[PDB]
C-alpha cells in the first residue's frame, strides 16, 4: 500500500528514490502507481504547450505554465527551449555552422563535460541515411561530430537485451537480460515486458553506468522514463537538472524514445507512415540542442545518439507453425516470434525427449524459415548460451519470418508489418551511433563496431573506472579526442620450451606407419635451419601468440608453418602459416596417404598415436598445417607429423578439407597472400572461455587424446591488398571463423551435395572476431607488429559480417 498522502511540491522529478516517506515523485511512480496526489497538477504541467511565443516574451511568471517566457527563466532554468529564439533573436542550433570543439566550454563549477545519452527504440542504420531529409538536428551531430556508418547490436536484437548491453558492457548471458519474455528455473519466476516482476532486482546483473558513476562519486539522473511522460516534458526535465547547483547536479542522463521502434512495428521499417515519427524525433533533438545552447552547454556536453536495435519486415503470413513439425506439440512452451526457445511444459513429463524434438524441426521442409540448435552449437559470435534462463532449445528464424507454436496463437492473441529480435549480424537489424561534444573527434567517420564497447567510452567520458565488462578497453579510442584508455599488452604467463632432436624413432610405439624411410649435405643443412626457425619470419608475421595461462609447451619449426605445441593437450594450441598469392595446391602422394610420422623433438608420452583412431569408430583424424599446401615435396613430409594431426569427425572432415584444400588459396589469391594461425578450441561448458583439462567431455576413445569442441582460423592480410600479406607497411585486415566441430552435418541442410554448395556458407555463419578466439584459447594474437596497440585492439573485435552494404 501506498499512503500518497504526501506532496511533491518542490520534489518534481526527485533523484533520489522515498521508500519511508510515503509518497514517490521520480519518473517511476507511475509504474508502481505510487505518485503523490498532486503530481499530475504540479510535475505534469501542460498549459500554453512546448514553444514560446512572440506574445509571451517578457510575460510574468505564471507558474501553472509548462514552459517560460519570462526574464527569470534562463537562472529559473525552466524557460521553454525556443525561448531565445522567439524572444531574444537567437538562431536555434541547426542553423549554426558547427565549429570544432577543441576543448570543453563549460560553465565556472562544472568539474567535467556533462555526457547526454539520447536513446531511440527501433532506429535502423539505414534511416542515417535514407531519412536525411526530414532529420537536420540529427544530420548535424553526424556530419559534424563522429559517426560510424552502423552499430551492431547483440542478440536477440530485441530492446531491453540491448539497453542493459548499452548500460553494462555484458553480453545478455552475463547481464541476465536473455529477453523480453524469460523464465528463471532457480526462482521458478517469470520476467513479463507487462507487470512487476520485471522490477525485481535479481534480473539485472552486472553494473549498469548509474550504479558504476554513483560509486565512485558521479551522481545521475535516471535512466528509466515513464511512458506517459511526453518527450518534451523529458527534455524540460534534463534541462532542468542541469541548472541544479554544483553539489546536486548529474553529470550522466539518459533520454529514451519508444519511437520510432512503435511505428515500424505496425507500419514496417520505410512505411510512409515512418516519415513523421523520424521528424518529431529530430524536433526532439533540436529542442535538446536548442535548450543546451540556452544555457550556454551546448559546446560543453557530449551528446550520444544511439540506438539498441534496427527493424524489419515481418508479417502474419510469414509464420512457421511448430504444430507442422511436432506431433507432441502440448508438451513443449516456445517463447515465439524473431526466435525460438523451448522447454518442457512440465519437468515432470518423463517423455520429453530434447533429441527427437530437434530431429523433428531439422530440414524438414524444402524452405524451413528456421533453424533448431542445442543454444552450444549456436555461433559463437552470439555468445547466448551461458545463462540458466537460455533454454536448451533455440531456434535461429531467417529474416522477415515468425515461429509459433500453433496458428491459434497468432489469429487468437494481420496487425505488425515490422518486428526485430533476428541474428544481431542481419543488416536490417543495424542500428546507429553518434558521438558528439569536446570528448568526440570532429567530421570523423569510424568503423562499425559492436554496443557492449560504448560502456568502456561511456566510463572513459565520465572519467569512471569502468567494471568487469566484455567490451575490449581501447578498440574505441579513435573515436575519442582525449581521456582516450591506453592499455598494456598482458603478459604471457608461460614461456615456451624449444625442443631439439631427442628421441629415436624406435622409442615411439604409437601404431602409425609412414612410407617416408626412402633417403646430402646440401640440403640437409638447409632442413636443420627450418627446423632451427630459419622461415619462421615468413610464417609468424605478428610475433608468436603469448600463452595467458599457466602450462607446458614447445615451439616447433617447420620449413611451411610453426606452431606451439601443448603437451598438455597432446596438440598444437596454434599452428601459424603464410601462403602467398604464388602459392601453389598439390595433392597428397599415394604413398603417403595414411601416413603419420612420429615427430622426434616431442616425446612419445607427449604425442597422440595412430591406434587410438583406429579404435575409435566414430573419429578420425586431420592436420592443422594442410598437406596440400606444402612448399615443396620435401617439405610435405613434415604435414604428417603427429604433432600436425588433430582429432577431427569424417563429417568435419569434409568442411576442414574444403577450407583447406579450396578456400586458403581462393583468399590468398583475393587477398595477395593470407597468414593463416589455425586450431583446437575447447568449450564444453559452453562460457564462452578456454577449459582447463578438467573440464573435457570426450576423449578419442582409450586415449588421453581431448576432442576439441570447435576449431578456429583466423585470416589476415594487408588492408592495401596491393602489397603482398609478408610485406605489408600499413593496416591489416583479418576474417576469422570458429566452427563447431560436429560429428554430423545435420546443420547445412545442403550437405548431400557437393561441398563448393553449402561449406561456404556455413563458416560465413560461423563468422567470429579475433577477440572471440583469444577468450576462447588464453592467447593473445599480433604482439609484435609496427601498428598502434589500439589499433589492434580495433582489428581484433573486427567481425567481417558477409553481408553486403548497408
Ligand atoms: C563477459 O564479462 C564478464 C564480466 O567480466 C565475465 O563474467 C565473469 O566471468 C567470471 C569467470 O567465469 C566470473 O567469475 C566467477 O565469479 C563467481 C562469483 O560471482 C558473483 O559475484 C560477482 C561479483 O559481484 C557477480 O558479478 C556475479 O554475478 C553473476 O551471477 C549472478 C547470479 O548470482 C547474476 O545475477 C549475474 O548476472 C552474473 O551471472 C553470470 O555469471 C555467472 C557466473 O559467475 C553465471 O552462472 C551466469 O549464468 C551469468 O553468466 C556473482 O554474483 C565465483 O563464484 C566464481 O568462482 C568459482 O570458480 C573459480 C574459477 O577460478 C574457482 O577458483 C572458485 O573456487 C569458484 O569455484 C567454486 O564454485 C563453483 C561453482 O559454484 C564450484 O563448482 C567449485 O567447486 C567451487 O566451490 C568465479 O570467480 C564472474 O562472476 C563473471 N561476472 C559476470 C558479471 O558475469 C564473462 O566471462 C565475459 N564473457 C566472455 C565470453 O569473455
Ligand atoms: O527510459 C527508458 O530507458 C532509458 C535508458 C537509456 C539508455 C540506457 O542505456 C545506457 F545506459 F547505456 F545509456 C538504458 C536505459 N526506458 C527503456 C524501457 C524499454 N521499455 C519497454 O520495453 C516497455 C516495458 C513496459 C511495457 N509494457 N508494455 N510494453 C512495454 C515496453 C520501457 C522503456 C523506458
Ligand atoms: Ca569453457
Ligand atoms: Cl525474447
Ligand atoms: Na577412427
Ligand atoms: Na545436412
Ligand atoms: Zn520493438
Amino acid at each position: 500500500w501506498t499512503a500518497t498522502s504526501g506532496s511533491c511540491k518542490g520534489r518534481c522529478f526527485e533523484l533520489q528514490e522515498v521508500g519511508p516517506p510515503d509518497c514517490r515523485c521520480d519518473n517511476l511512480c507511475k509504474s508502481y502507481s505510487s505518485c503523490c496526489h498532486d503530481f499530475d497538477e504540479l510535475c505534469l504541467k501542460t498549459a500554453r504547450g512546448w514553444e514560446c511565443t512572440k506574445d509571451r516574451c517578457g510575460e510574468v511568471r505564471n507558474e501553472e505554465n509548462a514552459c517560460h517566457c519570462s526574464e527569470d527563466c534562463l537562472s529559473r532554468g525552466d524557460c521553454c527551449t525556443n525561448y531565445q529564439v522567439v524572444c531574444k533573436g537567437e538562431s536555434h542550433w541547426v542553423d549554426d555552422d558547427c565549429e570544432e570543439i577543441k576543448v570543453p566550454e563549460c560553465p565556472a563549477g562544472f568539474v567535467r563535460p556533462p555526457l547526454i545519452i539520447f536513446s531511440v527504440d527501433g532506429f535502423r542504420a539505414s534511416y542515417m541515411k535514407k531519412g536525411s531529409k526530414v532529420m537536420p538536428n540529427i544530420e548535424k551531430l553526424r556530419s559534424c561530430g563522429t559517426h560510424a556508418p552502423y552499430m551492431r547490436p547483440v542478440y536477440p536484437t530485441k530492446t531491453f537485451p540491448n539497453l542493459y548491453t548499452l548500460a553494462t558492457g555484458l553480453y545478455p548471458e552475463s547481464h541476465g537480460i536473455v529477453g523480453n519474455s524469460m523464465y528463471d528455473p532457480v526462482f521458478d519466476a517469470s520476467f513479463h515486458l507487462r507487470g512487476r516482476e520485471k522490477f525485481n532486482h535479481r534480473w539485472w546483473g552486472g553494473q549498469p553506468l548509474w550504479i558504476t558513476a554513483t560509486k565512485q562519486g558521479v551522481r545521475a539522473g535516471t535512466f528509466f522514463w515513464s511512458v506517459s511522460i511526453p518527450h518534451e516534458r523529458r527534455i524540460l526535465t534534463i534541462l532542468q537538472w542541469l541548472s541544479l547547483p554544483d553539489n546536486e547536479r548529474p553529470s550522466v542522463y539518459a533520454f529514451y524514445s519508444e519511437q520510432p521502434d512503435f511505428s515500424g512495428h505496425k507500419y514496417g521499417p520505410f512505411g510512409p507512415e515512418m516519415t513523421n515519427p523520424l521528424r518529431e524525433i529530430d524536433k526532439t533533438v533540436g529542442q535538446l540542442m536548442d535548450g543546451l545552447k540556452q544555457l550556454r552547454l551546448h559546446r560543453c556536453v557530449n551528446v550520444i545518439f544511439v540506438g539498441d536495435h534496427g527493424m524489419e519486415d515481418v508479417t502474419c503470413d510469414r509464420t512457421e507453425f511448430l504444430s507442422n513439425y511436432l506431433t507432441n506439440v502440448d508438451d513443449i512452451t516456445l517463447v515465439p516470434g524473431t526466435l525460438g526457445r523451448i522447454r518442457a511444459k512440465s519437468i515432470n513429463n518423463s517423455k520429453y525427449d530434447p533429441k527427437t524434438i530437434i530431429a523433428a524441426l531439422t530440414c524438414k521442409k524444402p524452405d524451413q524459415h528456421f533453424k533448431p540448435y542445442m543454444k552450444q552449437h549456436l555461433p559463437k559470435r552470439l555468445h547466448y548460451a551461458n545463462n540458466r534462463r537460455i533454454e536448451d532449445i533455440h531456434l535461429l528464424v531467417d529474416r522477415r519470418w515468425h515461429v509459433a507454436r500453433k496458428p491459434l496463437d497468432v489469429y487468437k492473441k494481420c496487425f505488425f508489418q515490422g518486428d526485430h529480435g533476428f541474428d544481431n549480424k542481419v543488416n536490417s537489424m543495424q542500428t546507429v551511433f553518434v558521438g558528439y561534444g569536446p570528448t568526440f573527434k570532429y567530421r570523423t567517420k569510424v568503423p562499425p563496431f559492436e554496443n557492449i564497447e560504448l560502456y568502456n567510452v561511456m566510463c572513459d567520458l565520465l572519467g569512471l573506472k569502468p567494471a568487469p565488462n566484455n567490451g575490449t578497453h581501447g578498440s574505441l579510442n579513435h573515436l575519442l579526442r582525449t581521456n582516450t584508455f591506453r592499455p598494456t599488452m598482458p603478459d604471457e604467463v608461460s614461456r615456451p620450451n624449444y625442443p631439439g632432436i631427442m628421441y629415436l624413432q624406435s622409442e615411439f610405439d604409437l601404431g602409425c606407419t609412414c612410407d617416408d624411410k626412402v633417403e646430402n649435405k646440401l640440403e640437409e643443412l638447409n632442413k636443420r635451419l627450418h627446423t632451427k626457425g630459419s622461415t619462421k619470419e615468413r610464417h609468424l608475421l605478428y610475433g608468436r601468440p603469448a600463452v595467458l595461462y599457466r602450462t607446458s609447451y614447445d615451439i616447433l619449426y617447420h620449413t611451411d608453418f610453426e606452431s606451439g605445441y601443448s603437451e598438455i593437450f597432446l596438440m598444437p594450441l596454434w599452428t601459424s602459416y603464410t601462403i602467398s598469392k604464388q602459392a601453389e595446391v598439390s595433392s597428397i602422394p599415394e604413398h603417403l596417404t595414411n601416413c603419420v610420422r612420429p615427430d622426434v623433438r616431442v616425446s612419445p608420452g607427449f604425442s597422440q598415436n595412430c591406434l587410438a583412431y583406429k579404435n575409435d569408430k566414430q573419429m578420425s583424424y586431420g592436420f592443422l598445417f594442410p598437406p596440400y599446401l606444402s612448399s615443396s615435396p620435401e617439405a610435405k613430409y613434415d604435414a604428417f607429423l603427429v604433432t600436425n594431426m588433430v582429432p577431427m569427425y569424417p563429417a568435419f572432415k569434409r568442411v576442414w578439407a574444403y577450407f583447406q584444400r579450396v578456400l586458403v588459396k581462393k583468399y590468398a589469391s583475393e587477398r595477395n597472400g593470407v597468414n593463416v594461425i589455425s586450431g583446437p578450441i575447447f568449450d564444453y561448458n559452453y562460457d564462452g572461455l578456454r577449459d582447463t583439462e578438467d573440464e573435457i567431455k570426450q576423449y578419442v576413445e582409450g586415449s588421453s587424446i581431448p576432442v576439441p569442441t570447435h576449431y578456429y582460423s583466423i585470416i589476415t592480410s594487408c588492408l592495401d591488398f596491393t602489397q603482398p600479406a609478408d610485406k605489408c607497411d600499413g593496416p591489416l585486415s583479418v576474417s576469422s571463423f570458429i566452427l563447431p566441430h560436429r560429428p554430423d552435418n545435420d546443420e547445412s541442410c545442403n550437405s548431400s551435395e557437393d561441398e563448393s554448395k553449402w561449406v561456404e556458407e556455413l563458416m560465413k555463419m560461423h563468422t567470429a572476431r579475433v577477440r572471440d578466439i583469444e577468450h576462447l584459447t588464453g592467447l593473445d594474437f599480433y604482439r609484435k607488429t609496427s601498428r598502434s596497440y589500439s589499433e589492434i585492439l580495433t582489428l581484433k573485435t573486427y567481425l567481417h559480417t558477409y553481408e553486403s552494404e548497408i
